[PDB]
């Protein structure tokens, strides 16, 4: 039916102590749609239950021991930021022209009036060229 | 509606040849719903149905050539277990503290009565800190 | 409720420039159904919609810089093809008896008629000894 959902896909971001992400949500294959709503670099939810949320990091280099990246629920009435999903990776070689992809996706059961945003533990190891590369979507079940 | 889900979370595991991992099934962003029961290590599956089935495990060292997941479904009549997903990567450095999530999800048609389980190469080197690192779910499409 | 759905696993590939892999789409755990037609290596689109797509490619050593899976959208109307997914790892070590899975999954507005395949950076590094390894699928959400 009218289920909200919302695929968004990695901008070049703008400068500014794990960052989020800011997002395009209309051009190319982004989208939101349903109620859902890309509002200050969070995806708001506008209607209560059980949402599949994913997101891939694409990572290069050009030093950091690891990357990760962490998809992260503020709630109204809590103070504290919930972790969702964690995927962190340690990295390899010295240099170097390496990159690499961390993809995560589950379930959770969401209230109406939460955010979801990406973190990074880099802004600028993530490579912004390409909607294909980094995205971060949510649909309700 | 009320289709069967849920979304599991690694425990630090009780010692006990790819051992199944055993999890957190109703504390923090764990759960259970619609007639989904987590017992004796299993997701077993209430309703005959197309699901989609996911798993992160994150491993971490402290030597091993490679690490691997499956996931894995044990049906009442067959008698051996069907592997439906496969992550295996092999692993890069000697030491050491690396650490690497492999993340598997599909979609496939279950009965009734079939139970699901994540089994894993190496049970110690399995990250079992934090609920957002490993963890393991399926709902009904 | 009959939701297009498609899951589909390795094969040996057939020899024949990101070439296309072909498919299982009936024996052991892949299956079409609702109307999905997997055709000429094109899993066929039968209902506009918003649909959940993923593959996971496996690859294995036996000197490439790099893999990458990409998973690609051709329409009627449209003559060039759209990348709707793209993963790439850059790889580690010399040798070698090296393996690793690359997984994306996203949602996508997708028309009827549409046609989607996935092309990988070489054919001879992707590992089709096994349907739970490689494997590809998409279901109208």
């Amino acid at each position: 039916g009218d289920k909200p959902r919302a695929h968004l896909t990695v901008v070049r971001q703008t400068p500014t102590q794990f960052p989020a992400l800011h997002w395009e949500h209309e051009l190319g294959l982004a989208f939101t749609k349903n109620r859902m709503n890309y509002t200050n670099k969070f995806l708001l939810i506008p209607e209560s239950g059980d949402y599949f949320i994913y997101s891939q990091v694409t990572f290069r280099g050009m030093k950091p021991d690891s990357i990760t990246v962490v998809i992260t629920k503020v709630t109204d009435s809590y103070p504290e930021p919930t972790q969702l999903l964690m995927g962190t990776k340690s990295v390899c070689e010295v240099g170097s022209n390496w990159f690499q992809p961390i993809y995560l996706g589950a379930m959770f059961s969401l209230q109406e009036g939460d955010k979801l945003m990406v973190n990074v533990s880099d802004i600028s190891l993530v490579d912004y060229t390409k909607e294909d590369k980094t995205f971060f979507g949510a649909f309700l079940l």
